[PDB]
């Protein structure tokens, strides 16, 4: 597998709740591309779920400040804090804060990664945002528009098909890829 394909397999694995085969996938990303923080923020989103929050916070605090990946684990910092039994709710709005702060001067990436986490929750309408402003930033980034076409066919309603269908399209004619074509897919069974 390409490393958009292992970081896709992983998405999906988290929407079934498959926290072990998250783990399996997240260290081959780590040992085929130990370089890349967004392998090793999965591997501790894996342990939080698995239930080793404490292994997961101290797995996060290692990556937290690297700038493709800083919103993603601040908000599942969020996540860990509100999972376990004693929430820091203080710790919480300290995250939410450097959230909200990030979040003002973020790059692409950043933003690619907020709205997809934010998507494993299904949190549609927040990802959206971030999606957003990556497209605005990007000044019309392929990804952003696959993912604004993607979060189109997540909230369901009819119209906006047309115009995800037409988002993938364009987003294909630069080279396939596995998420714009599921997308067109998808736009294909929902009509």
């Amino acid at each position: 597998m390409d490393s958009q394909e292992l970081k896709t397999l992983i998405n999906y694995y988290c929407q079934e709740r498959y926290f072990h085969h998250v783990l399996l996938v997240a260290s081959e990303g780590i040992k085929r591309y130990g370089s890349d923080p967004v392998f090793r923020f999965y591997h501790a989103y894996g342990t939080l779920m698995e239930g080793k929050t404490q292994e997961a916070l101290r797995e996060f605090e290692a990556i937290k400040n690297k700038q493709d990946v800083s919103l993603c684990s601040l908000l599942a910092l969020i996540y860990a804090h509100k999972m376990s039994p004693n929430p820091d709710r203080e710790a919480i709005l300290e995250s939410d804060a450097r959230v909200k702060e990030q979040r003002k001067g973020a790059g692409e990436k950043a933003l690619y990664h907020a709205g997809l986490f934010l998507w494993h929750i299904g949190r549609h309408d927040k990802a959206r945002e971030y999606i957003d402003r990556m497209i605005k930033i990007s000044d019309g980034s392929k990804q952003g528009h696959v993912l604004k076409a993607w979060l189109d066919i997540t909230r369901g309603k009819e119209p906006y098909t047309k115009k995800a269908l037409k988002y993938f399209e364009e987003g294909l004619q630069d080279g396939n890829d596995t998420f714009a074509l599921l997308g067109k897919a998808q736009c294909l069974e929902m009509r």
